[PDB]
């Protein structure tokens, strides 16, 4: 009939009303986002005199506990990321308000998907992509801090916001799926398009799964379309094999879900199970980026900083991020030393 004395709807969300004033501080403007966790609203903090994004967690134990995990990680990064120099969204504050946990973040701009949609999904320049690549590798280096060792676990263009629509700075948001390194508890993780092979294959994983997501994300930012846009896990792996080929046998010989996608023939080698797709490794990233044809779709012909030399340095870094072996995959410190950033 009525939930939380009328403050919540039937699925535990707080009914947001534009113009409401919380605790004589926050002036709720409008709803800017929704999710399984709850809602995100645009509000004006009057003590600090600034716009803020408030994350109102649903009035439900499951989502309340998931948010305290998120708060513990965010505050743990504030102890290390003083002055906010590592491109992580800053948690300012949190409080309870009418049985909902509220998290106050800095008011950020559009996400990288919004930006891509406004190119009609054909990408931004390689010079801007380099600016995002350097900032993302730097944030991943921060999460790699030994005392942190944080896996974001859901990197994707929507989880990366611009600070100011007039500036090329980006921030990583939404650490509700995030966990610190440790013994394996979850296996169905990451967004599918950006899910690493060790996750698809049911193998142990570490912080290197975020480096895989980045490689897919960076290519997507320049071409406009997801690199591996699988409609399911079988389709996903098949689109990975198109570009990178069959994974190594010493990995597949260990993968618990190897046979969900592959088959071992009598001769001891692995091949794709029949389900369409190009032969393994013939959708070359060289051609996807259009290294020698003027970029994706030839749309970058004649633009400065889009030479074959530049594309070859971008391709090399990406291929280091899309390494099948998570122990060989490039690490943030090394990625930042790459020639693509000189
Ligand atoms: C345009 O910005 C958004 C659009 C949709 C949604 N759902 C959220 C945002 C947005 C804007 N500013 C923010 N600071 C944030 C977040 O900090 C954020 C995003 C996802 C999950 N938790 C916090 N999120």
């Amino acid at each position: 009939k009525v939930y939380n004395d009328g403050y919540d709807d039937d699925n535990y969300d707080y009914i947001v009303k534009n113009g409401e004033k919380w605790m004589d501080r926050y002036e709720i403007d409008s709803l800017i986002g929704k999710g399984s966790f709850g809602q995100v609203v645009k509000a004006y903090d009057r003590v600090e005199q600034e716009w803020v994004a408030i994350k109102i967690i649903k009035n439900k134990k499951a989502f309340l506990n998931q948010a305290q995990i998120e708060v513990r990680l965010l505050e743990l990064m504030n102890k290390h990321d003083t002055e906010m120099k590592y491109y992580i969204v800053h948690l300012k504050r949190h409080f309870m308000f009418r049985n909902h946990l509220c998290l106050v973040f800095e008011m950020l701009s559009y996400n990288l998907y919004d930006l891509l949609r406004n190119t009609n999904f054909r990408g931004v320049s390689l010079n801007l992509t380099r600016k995002f690549a350097q900032q993302m590798c730097t944030a991943l280096l921060f999460l790699a801090t030994p005392e942190l060792s944080i896996i974001h676990c859901d990197l994707k263009p929507e989880n990366i916001l611009l600070c100011n629509p007039k500036r090329s700075a980006i921030k990583i948001v939404d650490f509700g799926s995030s966990c610190q390194l440790g013994q394996r508890i979850y296996q169905y993780i990451q967004s599918r398009f950006y899910r690493s092979p060790e996750v698809l294959l049911g193998m142990p994983y570490d912080l290197a799964i975020d480096m895989w997501s980045l490689g897919c994300i960076l290519v997507e930012m320049h071409t406009g379309e997801p690199l591996f846009s699988g409609a399911n896990e079988v389709d996903q792996m098949n689109k990975i094999v198109e570009v990178l080929g069959i994974p190594p046998a010493h990995i597949l010989d260990q993968a618990p879900k190897a046979r969900k996608f592959f088959e071992k023939l009598p001769d001891g080698t692995w091949n794709l199970k029949k389900t369409e797709y190009k032969p393994p490794g013939t959708r070359k990233l060289h051609n996807i980026l259009g290294v020698e044809t003027g970029g994706p779709g030839g749309r970058r012909a004649g633009e400065s900083g889009h030479t074959v030399a530049d594309y070859l340095k971008f391709k090399d870094l990406i291929l280091r991020m899309l390494d099948y072996d998570p122990k060989t995959r490039i690490q943030p410190y090394y990625a930042l030393q790459h020639s693509f950033f000189k």
